[PDB]
């Protein structure tokens, strides 16, 4: 089994909280990610996503075991360097154009990966595209449902902010989510940045009357790129490409760039 025996990790520094679960920096042959979590949490984490199991790719954050004592915890592998997002807009990180192509061709051939595995990561977002010793994407902090009736909205597709579904997501959701990151890499911004109103953005994107102004990317950006862009962001979820074709224009692009 993947269990590991009862106190050999060190857990340090509180990271943080993604779609479930808190982040710890740990020890554990060497430097370790200790997600705490509960037995109902991993359960579901088991059935509705199963990402522990099926995943075995260098684009995609590394399960090494569990824990049971002191507290139930997922260790995987830990990234040394900081996330996308971080990069982007806390650090703003100046990347020549041929890394920017080279993380969104690396973010495509993991997403390209899980939707293989038919795993639709659900929260996908720059945060969750560790740029690890600042060369390797790794995508993790995949999403599960913890809340039932009776947040990050920014790379959420229409459909999913309508929620007119019970399940909104899907293969293109993840798409859109993917545009939203490469708007973030081709522009440096993040997108809606002149609203001040979370409502407004939220019922605007939905409602399809707001959408990121393409007109901001680099003057290096290139052309195939922008329109690429373009096809992941439509807002009929129908309209646009899924990863094999989203893979194959990224891989095509960054060998035609001189
Ligand atoms: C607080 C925040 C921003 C949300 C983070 N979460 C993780 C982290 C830690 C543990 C697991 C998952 N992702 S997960 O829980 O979805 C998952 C698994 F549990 C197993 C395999 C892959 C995987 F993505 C993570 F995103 C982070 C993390 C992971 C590895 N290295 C570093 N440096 N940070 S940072």
């Amino acid at each position: 089994d993947w269990e590991i025996p009862d106190g050999q990790i060190t857990v340090g520094q509180r990271i943080g909280s993604g779609s479930f679960g808190t982040v710890y920096k740990g020890k554990w042959h060497g430097d370790v990610a200790v997600k705490m979590l509960t037995p109902q949490q991993l359960q579901a984490f088991k059935n509705e996503v199963g990402v522990l199991r099926k995943t075995r790719h260098v684009n995609i954050l590394l399960f090494m075991g569990y824990s049971t004592k002191p507290q139930l915890a997922i260790v995987t592998q830990w990234c040394e360097g900081s996330s996308l997002y971080h990069h982007l807009h806390i650090i703003e990180t100046k990347f020549e154009m041929i890394k920017l192509i080279d993380i969104a061709r690396q973010t495509a051939q993991g997403m390209d990966y899980l939707h293989a595995k038919s795993i639709i990561h659900r929260d996908l977002k720059s945060n969750n595209i560790f740029l690890h010793e600042d060369l390797t994407v790794k995508i993790g902090d995949f999403g599960l449902a913890t809340v039932k009736s009776r947040g990050s909205i920014l790379w959420m597709a229409p459909e999913v902010i309508r929620m007119q579904d019970k399940n909104p997501y899907s293969f293109q959701s993840d798409v859109y989510a993917f545009g939203i990151v490469l708007y973030e890499l081709m522009t440096g911004q993040l997108p809606y940045s002149n609203i001040n109103n979370r409502d407004q953005i939220i019922f605007m994107v939905g409602r399809g009357y707001l959408s990121p102004d393409l007109s901001k990317v680099r003057s290096n950006c290139p052309k195939a790129m922008k329109r690429l862009m373009a096809e992941c962001l439509k807002k009929k979820r129908d309209e646009r490409p899924l990863f094999p074709q989203i893979l194959a224009s990224i891989e095509l692009l960054a060998r035609s760039l001189p």
